């Protein structure tokens, strides 16, 4: 039909709209320098998503969460997994950093900024609603899990940079608070001091064998929740949560002044977003960035293999009728802004994130309207 | 009434929130730089708010204005210009800069952000009409008379530097198309010829008799039309006149995909405005510059002189019931952001204008809540 593709395009084009003014602005105009366009960028992230995520999860009802879907979802993701861990360990060609960025080539999308709008003009508002159950998942759990990996990755690069013998001897990890993250952006020093009972204490202080999984849980931990507490998103999305139980447990309304308060600032959140997602085109210096082999097989896996691997998966659970083609469709869509800002501060394969992000929002329209069109028959 | 009371202050708190959040992330907890938050300031000014000026402006009716409405805020201007002019040529006390800081003082509140929200809230929406008619009037007319004084105030200076003999016999003045504005902040060569008629042309290009008003009349209106293409405001009140004039004759409405492209990103206006104004009162080194007893006098000029200058012109032209009540809280808002950035520009009294908004964005809560009750007894 037409008309669905005119609503569509309707829902879809003011998006590129902001984002085309914001690319004009940067590189046609030149109305703002990159300084300028690092602060609103940050505004944005600081500010404007999350109180859009608490705007979105804190309205959803969590005791009318659709199950199947959840276990969909989450059946991808343990699919790749295993795969991932199968080809890592038994392919001499493995390796954790390619696995985590397949993970999140194939897996998690940018579901909270464009997602919502698209699937609800698509299919229509409980779309919506099951695009927040899977907003709230990938924020609370897979997020989680990707700082959990990164984490872990720099903790053995550090270990086996430090003690590259002695690794089995250290019991104890002792991080100054001082310490935020093992990014690999900071100085760290690490002294190693013998106990009485002849062991090996490491304390490590902002200036093959591995230690037993304890220590390496517990250091793990504890830099994982030292990263979580300045987490605007964990902020919103924990305190978006609690009140959604207790308002839809008990009907609690918000006082209207406070309720108006978060909608002045949350009102400008999807219009900055896609300004910001402008802005970072216009800041990079070619739109393609891996090169022409490396762009079409991210491209290939970012909009065949999650579909390819969400279909079997929901196939599987049982998935029949319009849920079927709403997690084909939101399995399809453009790849996600959180992992990309992850790869930017790990630094685990960036570029082919970016060109995931921008060119794939670019091309999203056509391949996601194909999928409808070819879905809909 | 303590529910009136609590309806302004639903309308109006969240305002000072954004513009406490503001204000609190560049000075408590330092999440912006000086350089970001002159890039979301640029943003604002070049996006936001002009955006919300064609929303407001294209959305009212301009044939069912209100003309004794817009006669006493004419009035008003022309009583407080008249007594200026008085003064200014007939005591040697006065001078031209002093009667435009005055003007703008006692005449030039903010309307367009915090007014229509205000003025709805304590009477209702026909008060925001009226606003906005308040806000058509002074984007087209009044800003652009402060142009032209501004503008006639420079090209004085210059001509009194350039030719302090000369500048009776100069007949012609040529302008090339570098020059944008006479603010003093370029250096502005004067080449000087003699025409075969024995008279002198003068060329003004980027590197006490007057001439006569022709002369001067022909150079004042090329740099203000220089100046107003170069103006977002002028471009939004423009086009929203003419398109609210196409629509309220013949019935025309939008496509709703341009309307959504305008909305995206006019729905971030009010509160980046606020976020704006915060960013403003967190930058400057005091919140009172010009002294203890220069900012009581220009607070009691614009609380006062305003309300009461704009009581006796409309108790003249027979204002009566909640219009004059309308008329008189609108004259007691705090002072205008446009002129303060004309003198920003024009470096007239520009720590008095930068007193006047954010000083009394602070205390006109108070002081207009004053107002209302004791002209609702
Ligand atoms: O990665 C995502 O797109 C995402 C998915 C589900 C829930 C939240 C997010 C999320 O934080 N987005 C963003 C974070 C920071 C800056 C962003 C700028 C633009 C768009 C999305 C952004
Ligand atoms: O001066 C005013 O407040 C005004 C009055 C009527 C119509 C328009 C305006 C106006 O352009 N405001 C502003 C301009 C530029 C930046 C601004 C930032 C914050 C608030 C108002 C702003």
């Amino acid at each position: 039909s037409w008309h669905d593709l005119y609503t569509v395009l309707t829902a879809v084009i003011p998006l590129y709209v902001a984002m085309i003014l914001a690319y004009g602005s940067v590189r046609w105009w030149k109305i703002f320098s990159p300084d300028q366009c690092s602060g609103i960028n940050r505004f944005v992230a600081i500010f404007a998503v999350p109180l859009l995520s608490f705007h979105f999860i804190s309205t959803n009802n969590p005791y009318a969460m659709n199950l199947r879907f959840i276990a969909a979802d989450t059946l991808q993701k343990i699919i790749m997994l295993s795969l991932l861990v199968l080809w890592a360990n038994f392919t001499r060609s493995g390796s954790l950093e390619w696995s985590i960025t397949i993970f999140s080539l194939s897996t998690l999308p940018n579901t909270l900024v464009m997602g919502i709008p698209l699937l609800i003009a698509m299919y229509g508002e409980y779309s919506g609603s099951l695009m927040v159950q899977i907003v709230v998942l990938q924020c609370i759990i897979w997020y989680t899990l990707l700082l959990f990996l990164f984490e872990f990755r720099g903790a053995k690069m550090l270990i086996m940079e430090q003690f590259p013998e002695t690794a089995a001897s250290i019991v104890s990890f002792k991080v100054e608070s001082d310490v935020v993250s093992l990014d690999g952006h900071d100085f760290l020093e690490t002294d190693a001091e013998i106990g009485d009972d002849g062991k090996l204490h490491v304390t490590v202080r902002k200036s093959k064998n591995m230690p037993p999984a304890s220590v390496m849980t517990r250091l793990i931990l504890i830099m994982v929740w030292r990263k979580l507490i300045r987490n605007p998103n964990t902020y919103s999305s924990l305190i978006g949560l609690i009140w959604a139980l207790v308002a839809f447990r008990w009907h609690v309304a918000m006082p209207k002044i406070i309720q108006q308060s978060i909608s002045i600032l949350s009102d400008a959140g999807l219009g900055m977003a896609m300004f910001s997602l402008g802005l970072f085109m216009a800041l990079q210096p070619k739109l393609i960035a891996c090169g022409n082999s490396v762009a079409t097989f991210a491209m290939a896996v970012r909009f065949l293999t999650g579909p390819a691997v969400m279909a079997v998966a929901a196939i599987a659970i049982g998935l029949r009728g319009d849920l079927l083609r709403v997690a084909i469709v939101q399995a399809a869509l453009p790849q996600g802004i959180v992992p990309f800002v992850f790869a930017k501060e790990y630094n685990v394969h960036p570029a082919i994130l970016s060109t995931g992000v921008i060119f794939g929002m670019l091309i999203a329209l056509p391949i996601t309207l194909v999928y409808y069109i070819l879905l809909g028959l």
